[PDB]
């Protein structure tokens, strides 16, 4: 029953996803708000602790006590220059507890501090409860994914997050490996298969090259930009609309925090529409000083606004190919991961770079990692019996 069941969890920097392999198919499980992905956010309020959508929805009102980006801290020392650099951009407090970072917040009127693995365990507990509500029984066995470049300390702290969350961690697997499993790229018989995973998420960009020799995976190269993702494209749209509002009304909205946030969420939505329509409309009632902001933008203008950012995704692709000592024609498969890979210009740039090649994109890119993890969790729990 529950002991013969296992889930696959993609514990992402900005969003998390949970899947279950049953009756010959993967089911990506929708949360209680009907969403197939859940924000990796934890909010501490005057009455409760919020996780996911409810935590993301109140981030504007409670920025000091809304934790996100715990994956950027997990398994790291406080003195790490990555931690020191990132801390300058977060609205929550990061403290030092014997060279280990802790996030410090106000919860129910009291000062509390949490290890990154305790924050990630609250995200994992939520994914576990989402699976349990779908299945009708508690599931405890899980496969949890991590980036291919995570070292032993980051992998161990992720497994610790799983234990705190009440999960039996069957295995910690690499995100590009789970994505290759989702597409069945390890079941092509004999002979070495070279796979490139192009993973463009909400806040990070990763390129991974894997060799699959008779079911055995080997990471040949990892490249990317830890500070490039979908949110940079939302911000390019924000700057455009701030300049358009200034041209139409001769008023600068940039300093009004509420106006900028409402414009930001509307921009994120319009950006998503631009992946399937050639135009999107913004409909903001009383954006600033009682002025409605009803406008539109073409996909052509959006592509111009992010042109340099889209083109920059090809430098880590070339870098990974040189590190792996492989030419483009030596790559057998191209896999898309992350919601931002739905952007048509991004697909066109990657396809043209690989000389007109087909892309593996039939599985929802923001769900491919959880899909593969769910497949692996089923194989692993079956072998355990
Ligand atoms: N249809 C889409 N077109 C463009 N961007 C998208 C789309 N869906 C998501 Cl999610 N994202 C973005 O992916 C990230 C999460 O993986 C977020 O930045 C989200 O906006």
């Amino acid at each position: 029953m529950a002991k013969a069941a296992a889930i696959g969890i993609d514990l992402g920097t900005t969003y998390s996803c949970v899947g279950v392999f049953q009756h010959g198919k993967v089911e990506i499980i929708a949360n209680d708000q009907g969403n197939r992905t859940t924000p990796s956010y934890v909010a501490f309020t005057d009455t409760e602790r919020l996780i996911g959508d409810a935590a993301k929805n109140q981030v504007a009102l409670n920025p000091q006590n809304t934790v996100f980006d715990a994956k950027r801290l997990i398994g790291r020392k406080f003195g790490d220059p990555v931690v020191q650099s990132d801390m300058k951009h977060w609205p929550f407090q990061v403290i030092n507890d014997g060279d280990k970072p802790k996030v410090q917040v106000s919860y129910k009127g009291e000062t509390k501090a949490f290890y990154p693995e305790e924050i990630s365990s609250m995200v994992l507990t939520k994914m576990k409860e989402i699976a349990e509500a779908y299945l009708g029984y508690p599931v405890t066995n899980a496969v949890i994914t991590v980036p291919a470049y995570f070292n032993d300390s980051q992998r161990q702290a992720t497994k610790d997050a799983g234990v705190i969350a009440g999960l039996n961690v069957l295995r910690i697997i690499n995100e590009p490996t789970a994505a290759a499993i989702a597409y069945g790229l390890d079941r092509t018989g004999k002979g070495e298969r070279n796979v490139l995973i192009f993973d463009l998420g909400g806040g990070t960009f990763d390129v991974s090259i894997l060799t699959i020799d008779d079911g055995i995976f080997e990471v040949k190269a990892t490249a990317g930009d830890t500070h490039l993702g979908g949110e940079d494209f939302d911000n390019r749209l924000v700057n455009h609309f701030v300049e358009e509002f200034k041209r139409k009304h001769k008023k600068d909205i940039s300093q009004n925090k509420r106006a900028v946030r409402r414009l930001r969420t509307a921009c994120e939505r319009a950006k998503r529409t631009l992946s399937s329509s050639t135009q999107a409309s913004l409909e903001i009632d009383s954006l600033f000083e009682g002025i409605d902001f009803y406008t539109s933008i073409t996909r052509a203008r959006f592509e111009e606004l992010c042109s340099d950012l889209f083109r920059s995704t090809l430098e880590p692709v070339e870098k990974a190919l040189r590190d792996a000592k492989l030419d483009k024609a030596q790559i057998h498969d191209l896999v898309l991961v992350g919601g931002s890979t739905r952007i048509p210009k991004v697909q066109k740039l990657l396809q043209d770079f690989f000389n007109g090649r087909d892309l593996n994109k039939s599985i929802n890119p923001d769900e491919a990692v959880a899909y593969g993890a769910a497949v692996q969790a089923a194989i692993l729990i079956k072998s355990t019996r």
